[PDB]
């Protein structure tokens, strides 16, 4: 490795061919694995789920890359394809980073709830809340459909009612 630990991200004057997009093939493949793996690392330490192109570009050290679109563009596609990523419908202006998968999603939800003392959810209050554990908190309204879904499946909740995603938790131990 030519550097290590993104530590081209920490400082971007310092490390300025990361910031122009290669154009031979070998380096771009190269270019485009540091950039996709910091990228990834990027919204699992941020806690992050989701966000516009246009505001991940303000944010460093994304803000300092040149033809910030194409850049990303293609930094996207390559998470897409990795299966850490979606973009969020078809105006493809937002981006769903998946650093975490429904199945633990409902695990941490699960976890959380019991040493809550929590014996029903609600998607309301789940929304409501100051914070939580990794932000689920602030999960995107159709990831918790499918989360609920996922406990209820699992034998882990049932629905008190499904309409205004209200679930009975289900004890084991």
């Amino acid at each position: 490795m030519l550097t290590v630990g993104f530590e081209w991200a920490a400082q971007p004057e310092k490390y300025p061919w990361m910031y122009s997009l290669p154009s031979k093939t070998e380096d771009f493949e190269d270019w485009l694995n540091q950039w996709s793996d910091f990228t990834l690392q990027w919204f699992k330490i941020n806690k992050l789920h989701q966000i516009s192109l246009v505001e991940l570009m303000g944010e460093k050290p994304f803000s300092y890359l040149q033809n910030k679109s194409k850049a990303l563009t293609v930094i996207v596609e390559n998470l897409i394809a990795r299966n850490f990523c979606k973009y969020t419908d078809k105006e493809y202006k937002s981006i769903r980073v998946f650093w975490r998968g429904y199945r633990d999603w409902s695990e941490v939800i699960y976890n959380w709830a019991l040493k809550k003392g929590r014996t029903e959810l609600t998607f309301f209050e789940i929304i409501d809340l100051k914070e939580s554990p990794d932000n689920f908190h602030m999960l995107p309204k159709e990831d918790f459909k499918k989360i609920f879904n996922i406990l209820v499946k699992n034998k882990r909740a049932e629905w008190i009612n499904k309409k205004n995603m209200h679930i009975r938790i289900l004890f084991l131990e």
